[PDB]
């Protein structure tokens, strides 16, 4: 199955011009723990903000143009994206906006991180009807010496 | 010799209750690069903010109270701190504010990261007389897909 993994500030903002202005090592740790050993699908802008292959994971990048790095996999469509995954139990879609909108429909599960931050951005998570998703986990955490803002982990399953 | 390394937002703000609201991997690599194979000196607050010993370097934490982690060196005075460094060509002071303030009068060099981040914080970098320091390097960078805010690296030598 397909799962999307994302980190949302208030109002589902998930992106802007430059890197999101927050320091959340706790989020990244969760990102890793839930993506390790799986295939990762991301769009070109997300690949740029990451700038190097994610280890231990199979990296597939969506782009209408030829790729720029021999290290990872490049695909030109959603269907090639999947097919490149092979037979696998779970597929993780990691950003950005455009990719999420195309994939939200195929997804069975969501991995959200609701961050208590208000930032002005140009990219939003797509809307989703809770009355379609069943929350199967959730856990909040206050900000601290390591994480710049409060955040809460949450997992939902398509009903 | 003693050197202080620090990242400053506008008005010398260096800290607050929780981790700073920025995301600057480029700053981190500069930090790793200028600290490599050197003893690092930090205050308790900064140790808790890092969360683990920095690898391949000697960690020395200042605290008026008994240490609580066997993997790092705890000391009770600036002197003990220096003595634990031993005979080395460069000692690095990584924060926070109370620490910097003690060691600035002894520093021969400052490795500054000037960030175009305007944040609300309680802690400041001490004040330094410019006619006291020589600027021996600077390198600016615009914010990007990886770095949340613009930044400029600097290196000054005490005259
Ligand atoms: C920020 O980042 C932005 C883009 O935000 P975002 O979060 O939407 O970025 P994103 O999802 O990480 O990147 C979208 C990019 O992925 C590629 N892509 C997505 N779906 C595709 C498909 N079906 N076939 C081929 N390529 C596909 C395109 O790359 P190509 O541009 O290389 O065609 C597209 O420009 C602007 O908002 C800027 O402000
Ligand atoms: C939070 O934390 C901020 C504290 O900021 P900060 O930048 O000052 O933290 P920092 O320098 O990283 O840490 C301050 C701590 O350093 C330790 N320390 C520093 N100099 C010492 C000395 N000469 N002898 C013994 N212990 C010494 C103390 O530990 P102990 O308190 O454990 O004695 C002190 O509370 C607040 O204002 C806020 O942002
Ligand atoms: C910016 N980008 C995309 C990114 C970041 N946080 C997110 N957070 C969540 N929850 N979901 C996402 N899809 C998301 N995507 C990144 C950038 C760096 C790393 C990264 O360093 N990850 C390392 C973790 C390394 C480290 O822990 O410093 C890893 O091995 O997963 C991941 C994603
Ligand atoms: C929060 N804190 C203190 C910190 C952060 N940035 C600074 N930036 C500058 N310029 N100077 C400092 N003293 C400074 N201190 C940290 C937090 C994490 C790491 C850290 O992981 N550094 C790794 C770098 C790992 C990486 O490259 O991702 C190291 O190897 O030293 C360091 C300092």
């Amino acid at each position: 199955m397909i799962s999307l993994i994302a980190a949302l500030a208030v109002d589902r903002v998930i992106g802007m011009e430059n890197a999101m202005p927050w320091n959340l090592p706790a989020d990244l740790a969760w990102f890793k723990r839930n993506t390790l050993d799986k295939p990762v699908i991301m769009g070109r802008h997300t690949w740029e903000s990451i700038g190097r292959p994610l280890p231990g994971r199979k990296n597939i990048i969506l782009s209408s143009q030829p790729g720029t790095d021999d290290r990872v996999t490049w695909v030109k469509s959603v269907d090639e994206a999947i097919a490149a995954c092979g037979d696998v139990p779970e597929i993780m879609v990691i950003g950005g906006g455009r990719v999420y909108e195309q994939f939200l429909p195929k997804a069975q599960k969501l991995y959200l991180t609701h961050i208590d931050a208000e930032v002005e951005g140009d990219t939003h998570f797509p809307d989703y009807e809770p009355d379609d998703w069943e929350s199967v986990f959730s856990e909040f955490h206050d900000a601290d010496a390591q994480n710049s803002h409060s955040y809460c982990f949450e997992i939902l399953e398509r009903r």
